[PDB]
RNA sequence: GCUACUAA
């Protein structure tokens, strides 16, 4: 990026400097260094000459020197650069800054002065100031004339390297306040106050009394003093803040020492995990569980592991519906024996008989299905009636009627009372997992499963996934394709998939399942069936299977019993009562399952594939809560047990509680138990990779991947990365929303009331010194607040200004999202009236639904609560957008500034109320959400937001960093430590290491000195705080508001009052919880809920110290940061004692914490400091009121846990798996494209977090599978659109119609779904383009499109383009989307929806809205900027029936079934499809394909229509421009192993609602005026201004009068398509893990491309031309130049690196003339360099050719006193093209380029004795700049570099190679606790030249070739063998020159030239033996043939296989020559 | 609950 020379000198100046005024100048010099750097590279980007601080009076003299500068008055300014074209002078003053505030100042200053001579000379002078952003990198130019000149400018600039120097300078001097004084943009500017008057009540409040009670009396007054302090009044802002700092400095200075001095007190005794410590924990766990749960040893109490019973399919019987129905009927009737429900199952088969009348079932059912398939809506009013067939009364296809005559009254009861459990109505029941005869039973269940499921399907291993994605999986990694087959083949896959396909059909049936009906559900298996019994939503089902022989059935613990029938055996499973939410997951279980297996097995050959799948079905299908209780606690139980410092005992003895209800759970528990002990013995089995560090980051970082560790869930060995996956991944198998709300509300309530009681009874004291639970070290707090509050205001002065802007404090409440959102909200008051009326309605609807059930199968309160509970404070649920509307209409909210309204609300609202609703997430331990009043939301907003922008300043806080941005931060901080550790070790041990190499004589004396030295120590505290919210003093936060400098006194009074009320805040127990406790039935022994509510009197309990979970994150997080800031100071004083160095780095995120400590020792042992660090860690937490959970907290020597994002020893790594398990049931079930959109987004996310392409593609397959399974769009399904459309396969069917996503992953990762459309257009620009222009930019290939011929194209090719233009372009672009008939639902709670009723009811008032909205069309798309505007927007919104539904929650489970059932019904309205073709009702999916073709065939494809596609898609979006370029200019290079992974940021490829108001009326309300100009162009170029008006203007003559509906609906479309153009998208933080650091776009592109090709090897990427094009106005000049630079940089270095010094000019001269780099002649590139204005870059090149003149030297010398003859003399002994002396010791620079580019050279061969330097250029292996790599290289690699034309003495011929020394890589151990070797590049000695390397290679490798090709006991001598050699090398020329043969020839050649036998080799033709007659050149193939067989061969590596293949090839080939398949008639003609 | 008619 930047120059290396200036970096080194600026780094040294930071250490050299001591005083702040010296450090000041280093910051000033760094600005100019960046200033010129931007200018140097931009001048080449614009092709102009570079200049610096050139006077304006001289700039005119270049244009017109006839008038002298004295008489003509020119403005005396100092511009940077100038240009004169088109009779206009353009003045340049480039500058790099974040804001244009510094640019407009210099703009108007220049514009004013330049006008003095602008009218004097009558030549207009334009000011062109170019500014670039130093982080986001965006170009900003003010000149409009300059915009039209340069359409696109190349800006791949690097500031990343500049900020590295800034970090160093603001580290040493950043602590000193003398340096902070010098950096200022106003010193300190405090903005306008948010309030006018203070708060008197705050000083009176009893909580403020209680605050000062505990506090000491000097502190009491200080708090008074601090609040009343105004920062704007006193001379400086830090008057008070420093004053209170200096008071507490007595106790602080002492307490910092106190903690630090404990380093000597410590011992080598810390909570370390050990086999016994784990064992002890388990035993106390057993005791706990055996009390807390009812332990059972009986095998009848178990629950099903899986809720399914699979049995082998029967191919002998027919696979057809009607047949199976009767088959199961007779089968069920035929059941023989006696049980409980035997005669019940018997009659059920009897009630589904058809027999003779099989054909009547085929018709009757098809009529009913056809009746429903006609209508969009369901068939209402008409009564469904059954038809008597044999004994059964069929109601629908596979639906029957329960006939009360066919079953006994007693036998009907048995089935429903006992078996189905309809009418059945104290510890939990669990299985003893410590019983070996229970663990046995559990193991035998697995042994049983493996015995049956391992057996193959025997059916074709070809399903949609493999059929359509197999190709794209296989090419990524062939292993995974096979792995997939291995699964699909095995009964495992058929078992799950048939349960999936069966459940889909169980749900589909269960929807219309009545109370007098039992339904039958069949699957792809013709033995497996299911019976769905009447449900009293709840699905009641049994799996009924007809397995072959007895016990050829899989029972996981689900089966009721097997039964013998009259033909075979039939088994019926226990009645399962599951919920649709659970069942859904079972349907998507195969996708979950495949991923599980593939992820585990991936690239690990030691694992048993049949054992992975054996475990996987029991996970992917496990829907019980038994499993979650294992999967979650395991993650910590393993990691704790393999960490260094960690408390396992306590975690296993308290936090671990198995709920082993099922039988898999028992087996899985013991898998975990065992895995805990294996960890302890593997702690030291972890190794640390050899770190190849050579300045600016490291490649080959992180942990060593060694397969020495042991797996957890199955047998085999595993890698660390894989071990971690096996540890953490299990938890993501867990299922969401399993927690029954009835139980959650109780346990959530109980906990809050338990911890509040704790505080009420036990915790009384607030502050303390000894450090105790819920206590803060008040003196230490106040100081550490003061110190940080200073540094978080000194580093940014406008801090109060930044808060106002970024959080919209000044603007009206109606603008901020958090307030105008559709989130849940709590309303307080009295609703006893409507709450009673809303309840009794449902209590009647209860009886309504019961009355109807009494007729068919006779099986069978809010008033009470209010009457019973006296002190019941009444509340209600509402919406956040609705509350705002309510508070405005009743006028308490206004257009007053939101903060100004907040301040008043803090003092107005005095009592705060909060309610909780459960999340019920995948975790077994349930999480609560506290949601209270809207009034509260406003208060917390300010307090939290003020802390937000404060927290952002501190780099330690990470809640500030949105998205997965933390991952890179982990890395950047880990790398800083790995570097520091090395740097510091080399700085101390250098004195000792010198003596070691000196003596190494006797080695017995060396060990004495090698012991007594410095010792490295790294450690990471992977923390997790205990009860961050509940067990935390809220009183401490009062001080943060008090001490605050950027808060006014009248604000400070008001903030603290609200917080004073947030102590007397009440928790409302929601009614649903109170209803559970309403019906007593004997109360709880010790009822905590009743205790706190006084035997249930009030529904409110007061919560004090427990500030509610998530309400004060940032606030608490700043105090956390302040706490860890102390921990730093503690250790940093402790390590100065021992005399060494320490680097502590703390990452803070509310409750999740990570703190990395790196120490270089001298005195005491490493293990002492380990215990010391942990002591002060808890101390640091507890001195601030927070307590650290030592249970979950673990410490490693590498690993970093932080928010579950993991960084290893530099190498960042997340659990790629967790995101692949999302693409299964994560969608809103809207449409085929709409579903896939989010399912592929989940796959895109995996790639970010370092996922292999092979597995990435799997998710893409699964996603498609589920997507197509939802709407019956799979191959062979109903809506299968391959026959309906013209196409070969689903790759060619548009993804809008649902097909497959045919694109490269490197595109899908970037854009996705749209990629599939983009690839179909790039395919064309690689088919329908000529030989010229195709190799050039994409832009050029788009110009040729309008010169194509339409007739050339094919049916499919035409088909895409027609939809792509007439449909896709304008309409998340979908065409097919099913519409529903859903109802609005109950919207009574809403106030705002009532005001729509009143405006709809009263006549005229409706139209009045729409007529008002037409004069303000800004309020159709965006919400109002003012009260009325926002309010009336809310009412209009209700117009949409979709927005009315949006505020109601539909179950995705129910939504899923509704898209299956409504697929054969008319759902897609064609009206909205045909409208576009023209500019009936709903249409069925099948008909939608037909009716699309009837319209499509009519449309016309032109040479223009196609050119609109290539404009609107490619040429419009600068991103799509580059993506297409990257895939056309792509040149994939060297395949390499993924050694070093690094984090990389996604690059850039680039007023809202107020602008649209200035479009409605052209007058705005200055910068916003300029924004409308480009908006005018957008609407005029597309011409959508007229197109919209014409569409309305001709509709009023179509309809008749004035339709207000069309007046708006068409006007809204016009404003919504504006929104996307006007309101710009925020470039959110996206981090991709790549094989190296991506600085700029091009770098990112190359590394991204190469990461998503193969799994085993990543590839480095090249490009012919620049890929970064900006549009279709910008059509090469800037793409050419850089090629010339690359070329000559490459050549000069290749020449001075490898070619002999003596003959380097000749080489260059030969290369320049007859050669070409990247299809451009090197001469033309040289001419481009010579005609350029940066010749100073290529001084040594120009001198060597004789194209260097004095002007260049004079310029070069002026950039950073010379003569030509001086150079001519000086460089008489320096022979290099990359370097010439331009002084006494100053050499010239050529700037080295990478050597992976030399392949892009194409010229005639240059032969040098024997070597062909062209082939050395074209070589891959022999281009490394490492001596050892080339010395220890293969002869196969070198054998390409030989021609020799009969040379001699190989030693002589190698004279044309560099006899200059090469660079070797040396490595050394670092002497850390995690001991690793650093490897770096040295310069070797002298005898390490390129020649000697080649020679040593030749010698070593030829010796091995000789002994392999002896074929006798002689050698490479003895003509008896030379004859054999001649024979073997003869055939090689008379056969076929493939690739294997030629190598042998050239190797033999080499070997014979070496031995001095190259005076005959060239005169070696076929011997006399083989040649019958010498003259008559006849060949005896038979002889030759038998000669090849008669060759013995050798088995020495590496030639053993080489020779073997050669022989076979040559034999086969020879035999081929003979074998000529002649025509049968041919010979019959000749003779 | 969603639907169709009757009734206050
Ligand atoms: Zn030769």
């Amino acid at each position: 990026g930047m120059d290396y020379q200036e970096y080194q000198q600026f780094l040294a100046r930071i250490n050299t400097a001591r005083d702040a005024c010296v450090a000041k100048d280093i910051d000033v010099d760094l600005l100019m260094a960046r200033h010129d750097y931007f200018g140097r590279e931009l001048c080449k980007s614009l092709n102009i000459e570079y200049r610096n601080d050139v006077p304006f009076i001289d700039i005119i003299l270049d244009i017109r020197p006839e008038v002298d500068p004295l008489t003509i008055d020119a403005p005396h300014i100092t511009p940077d650069n100038y240009l004169y074209i088109n009779n206009v002078l353009y003045i340049i003053d480039y500058k790099v800054s974040v804001s244009n505030e510094s640019s407009v100042i210099t703009y108007d200053k220049y514009y004013e002065l330049t006008r003095d001579i602008s009218d004097r000379l009558s030549i207009p002078i334009e000011i062109v100031i170019i500014r670039i952003d130093p982080v986001s990198r965006d170009l900003h130019i003010n000149s409009d004339r300059f915009k039209e000149l340069y359409p696109t400018i190349v800006v791949d600039i690097n500031f990343n390297q500049f900020f590295d120097l800034k970090q160093l300078l603001y580290e040493k001097f950043g602590d000193d306040e003398e340096f902070l004084l010098k950096v200022a943009h106003g010193d300190f500017t405090l903005t306008a106050p948010w309030c006018k008057t203070g708060c008197p009540e705050f000083w009176k409040h009893p909580i403020y009394k209680e605050f000062k009670m505990s506090m000491p009396v000097p502190e009491r007054r200080l708090f008074e003093e601090s609040v009343k302090f105004n920062a704007y009044e006193s001379e400086r802002w830090n008057t008070n803040l420093v004053k209170i700092r200096e008071y507490t400095k007595k106790d602080y200075s002492e307490h910092i020492s106190k903690s630090a001095k404990n380093i000597f007190l410590a011992s080598g005794f810390y909570k370390q995990p050990n086999k016994n410590e784990i064992s002890e924990g388990w035993t106390l766990m057993v005791e706990r569980v055996q009390d807390q749960r009812e332990i059972s040893k009986s095998l009848h109490d178990q629950k099903p592991s899986i809720h399914f019973i699979w049995g082998a399919h029967n191919p002998g019987n027919s696979n057809n519906a009607t047949f199976k129905l009767i088959l199961l009927s007779k089968s069920l009737q035929s059941i023989k024996g006696i049980s409980t429900y035997t005669e019940a199952f018997k009659s059920l088969g009897k009630m589904m008989d058809i027999g003779d009348k099989a054909i009547e079932y085929e018709e009757f059912c098809m009529s009913l299905k056809s009746k429903a398939r006609s209508s969009w809506k369901q068939i209402m009013n008409k009564k469904l009636e059954p038809k008597q067939i044999n004994n059964a009364l069929v109601l629908w296809e596979q639906q029957f009627m329960i006939n009360n005559d066919l079953i006994d009254k007693s036998e009907k009861l048995k089935l429903f009372k006992n078996f189905c459990g309809i009418g059945k109505h104290s510890k939990p029941k669990i299985l003893d997992f410590d019983d070996a005869n229970m663990y046995l039973a559990s193991l035998t269940m697995m042994e049983q499963s493996k015995k049956i499921l391992s057996k193959s399907n025997g059916l074709k291993p070809d399903n949609f996934i493999l059929n359509e994605f197999g190709s794209r999986i296989k090419d990524a990694n062939k292993e995974t394709y096979d792995n997939m087959h291995k699964i699909f083949e095995t009964g495992y896959w058929q078992c799950i998939s048939d349960f999936s396909t069966l459940m889909k059909n169980i749900l589909s049936v269960s929807q219309y399942n009545r109370h007098n009906t039992f339904r039958i559900a069949m699957c792809a298996n013709n033995n497996v069936f299911a019976i769905v019994f009447p449900s009293a939503a709840t699905v009641v089902y049994s799996i009924i299977v007809l397995h072959k022989e007895e016990e050829n059935i899989f029972n996981p613990g689900c089966l009721h019993g097997t039964f013998k029938c009259m033909n075979g055996y039939i088994s019926i499973s226990r009645a399962i009562r599951l919920d649709k939410e659970r069942c859904q997951r079972i349907v998507s279980s195969p996708g979950l399952f495949l991923t599980t297996c593939l992820l585990f097995k991936h690239d690990n050959p030691t694992l048993v594939m049949s054992d992975i799948m054996n475990f996987s079905i029991y996970t992917s299908l496990s829907i019980t809560k038994s499993v979650l209780s294992l999967t979650e606690p395991a993650r910590y139980m393993i990691m704790n047990s393999l960490a260094i410092s960690s408390n396992v005992k306590d975690y296993i003895a308290e936090k671990f509680s198995p709920y082993t209800k099922t039988l898999f759970s028992v087996y899985m528990t013991r898998l975990i138990k065992n895995a805990c002990f294996d960890a302890y013995d593997q702690r030291q089995r972890v190794q640390l990779r050899d770190i190849y560090l050579s300045d600016y980051d490291i490649t080959q970082k992180g942990i060593k991947d060694n397969r020495e560790l042991t797996s957890i869930w199955f047998p085999g060995s595993v890698t660390l990365k894989e071990y971690l996956t096996q540890i953490y991944l299990p938890f993501y198998f867990n299922a969401k929303g399993l927690h029954e709300k009835h139980h959650v509300m109780v346990d959530l309530a109980k906990t809050i009331l338990e911890i509040e009681c704790e505080q009420r009874e036990n915790i009384k004291e607030i502050w303390s010194t000894n450090c105790t639970k819920q206590t803060v070290n008040l003196k230490i707090l106040i100081h550490s607040l003061c110190k940080n509050l200073l540094a978080d205001t000194s580093r940014h002065n406008h801090l109060r200004n930044r808060i106002e802007n970024r959080n919209n404090f000044r603007r009206s409440i109606t603008t901020i999202s958090t307030f105008t959102s559709s989130k849940s909200c709590l309303k307080i008051g009295d609703f006893r009236k409507e709450k009673e009326l809303q309840s009794v309605k449902q209590k009647k609807i209860l009886e309504v639904q019961s009355r109807k059930m009494r007729l068919a199968n006779p099986m069978f309160n809010y008033e009470m609560l209010r009457n019973a509970m006296p002190n019941y404070t009444d509340y209600i649920s509402t919406k956040v957008f609705d509350r705002l509307y309510e508070l405005l209409d009743k006028k308490v909210l206004t257009d007053k500034p939101v903060i100004e309204q907040i301040m008043d609300m803090m003092i107005d609202h005095k009592k705060f109320y909060f309610t909780f609703f459960n999340k019920g997430q995948k975790t077994s331990k349930d999480r609560e959400i506290f949601v209270g009043e809207y009034e509260a939301k406003m208060c917390m907003y300010a307090v939290e937001r003020i802390a937000k922008e404060r927290c952002k300043l501190n780099p330690d806080e990470m809640i500030s960093e949105p998205g997965d941005g933390k991952l890179k931060v982990l890395e950047q901080k880990s790398e800083q430590e790995i570097r520091f550790l090395v740097e510091t070790t080399r700085q101390k041990n250098r004195e000792i290491d010198e003596a070691i190499e000196a003596l190494a004589s006797n080695l017995g004396k060396i060990e004495k000195l090698s012991l007594g030295k410095a010792k490295g120590l790294k450690m990471e505290i992977n923390a997790d705080m205990s009860k961050w919210s509940a067990q935390d003093v809220f009183y401490k936060y009062f001080w943060l508001i008090a001490l605050d400098p950027i808060l006014y006194p009248q604000e400070k009074e008001r903030i603290l009052y609200f917080m004073c009320n947030y102590m007397d805040k009440e928790l409302i127990l929601p009614d649903e919880l109170l209803f559970n406790l309403l019906d007593q039935k004997v109360a709880y022994q010790n009822d905590i809920i009743a205790t706190m509510t006084n035997q249930l009197n009030s529904n409110t309990v007061l919560i004090k110290r427990n500030w509610l979970q998530g309400n004060f994150n940032y606030t608490s997080s700043y105090v956390h940061s302040c706490a860890m800031s102390v921990y730093k100071e503690i250790l940093k004083e402790a390590i100065t004692l021992l005399d060494g160095s320490i680097l502590v780095n703390s990452l803070v995120h509310s409750d999740d914490n990570q703190t990395s400590i790196t120490i270089v020792q001298d005195k005491m042992e490493n293990d002492k400091i380990i215990d010391f660090a942990m002591k002060e860690f808890e101390r640091a937490c507890l001195t601030f009121g927070c307590q650290a959970n030592m249970k979950k907290t673990y410490v490693t020597n590498c690993i970093k846990e932080f928010v579950s994002l993991f960084n290893l020893y530099g190498e960042p790594f997340s659990i790629y798996g967790r995101f692949l398990l999302t693409s299964v049931g994560d969608c809103a079930y809207i449409g085929p494209y709409e579903d896939l959109a989010s399912r592929i987004s989940s796959a895109q996310t995996a790639i970010k977090h370092g996922c292999p392409p092979s597995l990435a593609w799997v998710s893409i397959a699964i996603s498609h599978w589920m997507t197509s399974l939802t709407y019956n769009m799979l191959p062979g399904q109903s809506n299968d659109p391959i026959d309906y459309f013209p196409a070969e396969n689903r790759k060619d069917i548009p993804i809008e119609l649902n097909g497959v996503l045919d694109a490269p992953l490197s595109m899908i990762s970037t854009v996705g779904l749209e990629s599939g459309n983009l690839y179909f257009l790039i395919k064309l620009l690689s088919k329908y383009t000529p030989v010229m222009q195709k190799r050039e930019s994409v832009v050029n290939q788009i110009a040729e499109v309008k010169n194509w011929k339409v007739e050339d194209l094919t049916d499919n090719e035409i088909f895409r383009l027609k939809i792509l233009r007439y449909l896709v372009l304008d309409a998340g672009r979908s065409i097919l989307t099913p519409r529903k008939f859903t109802t609005a639902g109950s919207l009574r709670k809403l106030y705002s929806f009532s005001k729509y009723q009143d405006r709809l009811s009263s006549p005229g008032g409706m139209v009045e809205l729409f007529t008002y909205l037409l004069e303000k069309p800004e309020l159709l798309v965006t919400k109002g900027e003012d009260m009325k505007d926002y309010m009336e927007s809310v009412i209009f919104r209700y117009n949409s029936k979709r927005f009315k539904e949006s505020l109601s929650i539909q179950n995705p489970a129910q939504l899923f079934i509704e898209q299956i059932l409504f697929s054969h019904k008319p759902v897609i309205d064609f009206s909205g499809i045909r409208d576009k073709y023209i500019n009936l009702g709903k249409v069925t999916f099948t008909e939608a394909y037909r009716l699309l073709m009837r319209d499509l065939s009519s449309l016309e494809l032109t040479n223009d229509d196609i050119q609109v596609i290539y404009s609107y898609i490619i040429l419009n979006d600068p991103m799509m421009i580059t993506i297409a370029n990257t895939h056309i200019l792509s040149i994939y290079g060297s395949p390499q192993r993924r050694m070093g992974m690094s984090c990389s940021t996604m690059p850039e490829f680039r007023s809202p609602a107020l602008v649209l108001r200035a479009y409605s009326k052209n007058n705005p309300d200055t910068e916003m005026a300029r924004d409308l100009v480009h908006l005018k162009e957008f609407v005029e170029n597309t011409n959508l201004e007229e197109k919209m008006k014409v569409r309305i203007a001709m509709n009023e003559a179509e309809k008749g009068q004035r339709d207000i509906v069309f007046e708006l609906k068409e006007m809204t479309r016009f404003y919504q398509v504006c929104y996307e153009y006007v309101k710009s998208t925020e470039h959110k933080i996206k981090v991709f893990i790549l094989p190296a650091k991506s600085y700029t776009t091009t770098d990112f592109c190359s590394l991204m491309q190469g990461n998503l090709i193969k799994d085993k090897e990543w590839y480095t990427v090249h490009y012919l031309k620049q890929i970064l094009s900006g549009g279709h106005k910008a059509i090469n000049a800037t793409s050419e130049q850089n090629i010339a630079f690359e070329c000559f940089k490459l050549i000069t270095h290749f020449a001075d690196s490898f070619i002999d010094s003596l003959s380097r000019s000749a080489f260059l001269q030969l290369i320049i003339d007859e050669f070409s780099y990247k299809d451009v002649k090197v001469s033309k590139l040289y001419d481009i360099i010579k005609n350029g204005y940066n010749r100073t870059d290529f001084i040594p090149l120009l001198f060597r050719t004789g194209d260097l003149r004095q002007a260049d030297l004079d310029k070069y010398d002026a950039m950073k006193r010379i003569l030509i003859r001086s150079l001519d003399y000086l460089n008489n002994d320096i022979f290099s093209l990359s370097r010439i002396k331009v002084g006494l010791d100053e050499f010239a620079t050529i700037k080295k380029a990478h050597f992976s580019k030399m392949v892009s050279f194409e010229g005639p061969p240059i032969k040098t004795g024997l070597l062909d330097l062209t082939e050395l250029m074209k070589s891959q292996d022999l281009l490394n700049l490492n001596y050892d790599n080339i010395r220890n290289s293969n002869l196969i690699s070198f054998s390409k570099l030989i021609c020799c034309e009969g040379s001699d003495n190989i030693n002589d011929g190698l004279e044309f190679l560099s006899d200059d020394p090469m660079n070797f890589t040396e490595g050394e151990a670092i002497h850390s606790t995690p001991i690793f070797n650093i490897y770096y590049s040295k310069r070797g000695e002298r005898h390490m030249t390129y020649r000697n390397a080649i020679k040593l290679l030749i010698e070593r490798e030829t010796k091995i070739f000789e002994e392999a090709f002896t074929f006798s006991e002689n050698g490479f001598i003895s003509p008896e063998n030379l004859g054999c050699l001649e024979a073997v090398v003869s055939l090689i020329k008379l056969l076929k020159t493939n690739e294997w043969s030629t190598v042998i020839d050239k190797c033999i050649h080499i070997c014979l030239i070496k031995n001095g036998m190259d005076h005959m080799y060239h005169s070696f033709d076929v011997p006399k033996c083989f040649m019958g007659n010498p003259i008559t050149r006849d060949i005896n193939w038979v002889m030759f043939r038998e000669f090849i067989n008669s060759l013995p061969g050798t088995d020495i590596p590496p030639w053993n296989v080489m020779t073997e293949n050669f022989k076979k090839k040559c034999i086969a080939l020879i035999n081929s020559k003979f074998e000529t398949q002649r025509d049968f008639s041919e010979f019959t003609k000749l003779m």
